[PDB]
Formats: C-alpha cells, structure tokens, sequence
C-alpha cells in the first residue's frame, strides 16, 4: 500500500534506523541528495522535483518519524533528536561521501542540527519556508492588521490537554484545506484531489499526534540550537521563500546570514508558503540550477 | 429557562434596543452602574459583585449581543457597532444622569467608542482584563518559550472558514475548560457545574458563532479606534488587571495612561484573567471603593 502515486522508475521502501522504520522513496543514480518534507505533508510534495533531480542524482525523499508511512520516534520529536535518524538513512546510501540536503519547513528543523555537527557530510544545503529554531520565532505576532498571523499555530499546536488533536481529529481534511490555503498565494494548485491525498495521510492517529509533537518540542529545539549554533555552516547554502501571501519573505534569508557563511537566498513572487507546488517551475528550476554546480 | 441562577432582589428581563432583543441582570436602587461581561462568559460573571454593589447603586448586567440570552446584533460585531446597543440599553434606565460603567475582556471593545464619543453620558469607568482595540494588539507573541501564547486565540477566532466554530463544535465544554484554565492564575474556583453552565450558553450555535464574529471583527475596531483615540477620556478611570499566570498584569494601565487623563491602575498579584472569579473579593472590593467616592 502506498499513501501517494510513487513516480516511474522509482521505489518505496522501508528502512529500519535506531529501531525505528522509515518510509522512503529512491530513484536515479549518482551523488546523493535527501529531500526533507514538511508539516501537513510528506515525501510527496517532492513528486514533481525527483524526476528532474534523479536525472543527476540519486534521489531520497524519506517520510518524517511519525508522518506518513514513517514510524514515531523513538526517542523523541526535538531537532537534534529526529536529526539523528535522517543522518543515519542518508548515511547507509551514501556511506563515503558527502550528500546534498533540501528541506522544507518542519523538515529544517529536523535536519540543522545534523548539519551542524557533520558539516563535512554535507556537500550543499537548501533550506525553504521555515524559521531554524531559535529565539527569533519569540518575535513573530499572534494577530496581524490582515487576519490571522503565520505562525500563530504554533501556540495551537504546542497546547496542553492535546487541545489541536482533540479538536481536529475527525476534521482533519477540513482543518488542512484551510491550513494549506490560509498559507497559500497561489490557492488553485491545491485541488480537493491533492487535498484528499494529503488529509488521508496525517488523519492516521499516530500521525496526526506526531505531527504536533514536532511542535510541542520546539522550545526544546530553541534550548538545543542555541548552543549548536555557536558554530558557523561553512558549505555551500541556499534558501527559497514565497514573497506571496503566506509566505517567509526576506525573514529567511535574513536569518540564514547569521548561521551560514555562504549563503544565496530568493523570494519568489506570486508563491506563498508551498514552494513545491504553488511555485514547481521556478522553484525546481532554483534548486536543479544550484546542486548542479 | 434562565442559562444562569438570579441573585436574590435581582430580576432577569430583556428590553429591545434598535431592533434587538437584549438579556439583561437588574437590582438595586440609585445611580446606575452597567457591567459588561466578555468572552466565554455571560452577565453571571458579575453575580457576586451585584449584591454589593446594588446596595448603594442600580446595577445592570447585559448579555453582549449573540452572547447568553441576547439576540445577534442588527447591525455588526465591531466596537463602534455593539457600542450602540450598549449605549442606548443604559440610557432607557439613566435617561437624565452620567452613569457609571464597568467592563471585562471584550466587553472594553464593545464599550470603548460609545465612552469615548458620549462622555457627558459617563460618571466614573472601570476597564479590566484586555487591551482596548489598537495597534498595540500587534505587538503580543505568537508564541513564547514556555508554551502556548496569551492571544493565539485572536487569530484562531478571527480565521475565516469558520474554522473555530467548526473545530469546537461538539467540544465546547473541552474548549472552553481549557481556555479558561490556560488564562487563569486559580483555576479551582471553575466548578465542573460553572462550567457546565458557561459550556452550554456559549454553544448555542448562534453564540458559538458570534463569540468568533467579535474577533472577525477585531481589525475593524482598530481602524474606528485610531480615529475615535484622537479625543482623549476625560472621567475618572480605574484599570485592573491580573499580575498572575494569564493576566495582563502592566500593560492594561500603561494601556489606559495613553486614553485617559485621570486614571489609576491596579495589578493584582495571584491572579490570572478571569478577575471577578479568580479574585472576587479584592476585585469587588476595588471597584466598589472607586465608584462610592
């Protein structure tokens, strides 16, 4: 059973890490790259990219622990702790040499800091559509002179008593089309098809409670990257963000300056925060272009 | 048929104001003091200060609009429209007389403009527990390093799609308990039979919507309160607030210096958001004080 259409030429397959198994999808051939998915999706928001990218490379887009067709975590939702097991999945395909990194929203949180402490694993980094766990995220506003602020589930999601659960648990498809729209410039790409796909998917129990355990320990990850973030990334790095509704804006870049020393970054207009699918051409375009070099 | 229990001399009764139905809490004799309760309550948050205060005044205790036993406004849910109702449902009981007025949580919103633009109608003026509408609102966290933010819930309830209705319905006692209890210092004085009460009046489908409609209303308030604040208050003003877990502790009078002329202020240590509950007896005890000299 697969959640999601696995694109030709590639296959999905399970591997066990720490005790734990992970759902993936691999294709193409050549020096490694890992796409990290993010909150309210899973692998396949990589679908259209893979193709492109296998053709150069080989391509793994894992399930997050917890997500997907992907197992919980054992040890725990903190960035440093989830790090772990990607570094290790990346590490059985590409065991002497280092790998390339994409990454989208919770998917940076859940990779900085493996980058961090195996900077010499990693050839070259994109990081889209998040802030890195730090004291920066204190700053953003609960309400805006627009409606509701980016980030403000944050709080819904962190809340005791499994308030967001508890809640949206048998309106999970609705809860999500708002979500994805609500963050969305370019709203007509989430059909109710692709939506349904989606719902399905994170509507699993233990999914669903994952999901917002990833925001339950992110003041754990703030406390962790603290002191990671003592040491510079020396590789190579670039980040994406919509400049559209819903959208990072410049705050991606911005933020990237005081954690990378080579750092290019791009807002792309008319996209807002689901680069892969609101924005494919350009964004796709973008990170082909810069693992190529 | 009465959703909450009467005081004692005290009579439940309505009055149509501009076409609307409005509930109200009457007692006492003399000089008329309006209590004008907030979100997730009902004019029984005043039960206890009423008995006292009706001993040197006539006290009014109106359900907002959509709220208790009142009907939907006419009109609209911003300040400057709710203001209205709660303007002319005074004056039908001081028609020759300032009187007195004392508002909690949104009940400042929807009291604010008609303060503001009828101030010869205004004796004396208590405000506590939550920001008049204005830019100021910006400014609060989305989320903080210890959790769940005090006003996460303003971009909740003002989300469209009717996303707060259709999360909590069904789950109304559940939400609200845990509202309640994440904004309060001492939660033991919420009985499961207050609760119970406060659960069952606001999810009446019609409540359960214009509780929401006031915050979809919110930015709308700010605009007409960045104009009406170019005249400044000039009535005697008390503000209080909780110093406590879930209070607004100093920001309600530093608030308030920027509105009125002649106000002091009051942060009471202990306690959380929920004032005439949590700290009924040095609440009644200060606003009582302040209205008698």
């Amino acid at each position: 059973a697969e959640e999601f259409p696995v694109p030709n030429g590639f296959e999905s397959a399970y591997r066990e890490v720490d005790g734990v198994k992970l759902h993936y999808v691999k294709g193409g051939q050549g020096p490694l790259v890992m796409l990290v998915h993010g909150f309210g999706q899973t692998w396949y928001e990589w679908h259209q990219l893979m193709p492109e990218l296998a053709k150069r490379f080989t391509v793994i887009a894992p399930d997050l622990p917890g997500l997907g067709q992907s197992e919980p975590p054992k040890t725990g939702y903190s960035g440093e702790q989830v790090a772990v097991y990607l570094h290790k999945l990346a590490r059985q395909f590409s065991p002497d040499r280092p790998f390339d990194l994409v990454a989208h929203d919770i998917g940076i949180w859940n990779t900085y800091p493996m980058v961090v402490k195996n900077q010499a694993d990693i050839a070259r980094l994109v990081y889209m559509e998040a802030p890195i766990p730090d004291a920066r995220i204190y700053r953003f506003p609960a309400f805006t002179a627009q409606g509701e602020s980016l980030v403000w589930h944050f709080s819904f999601f962190a809340a005791d008593d499994r308030l967001a659960e508890t809640l949206i648990a048998g309106k999970e498809r609705f809860f999500l089309e708002h979500f994805i729209k609500s963050h969305a410039s370019n709203t007509e790409v989430f059909s109710e098809r692709l939506l349904d796909l989606y719902a399905r998917s994170y509507a699993k129990p233990h999914s669903l409670n994952a999901s917002f355990e990833y925001y339950r320990a992110l003041n754990e990850s703030v406390r962790q990257n603290a002191e990671l973030a003592k040491t510079r990334l020396q590789m190579p790095t670039m980040t994406l963000a919509g400049g559209g509704h819903g959208g990072m804006g410049t705050f991606q870049l911005e933020q990237m300056k005081a954690y990378a020393e080579d750092v290019e970054g791009h807002v792309l207009p008319g996209c807002g925060h689901w680069l892969p699918e609101e924005c494919a051409a350009p964004m796709n375009r973008l990170v082909i272009d810069f693992l190529s070099r």
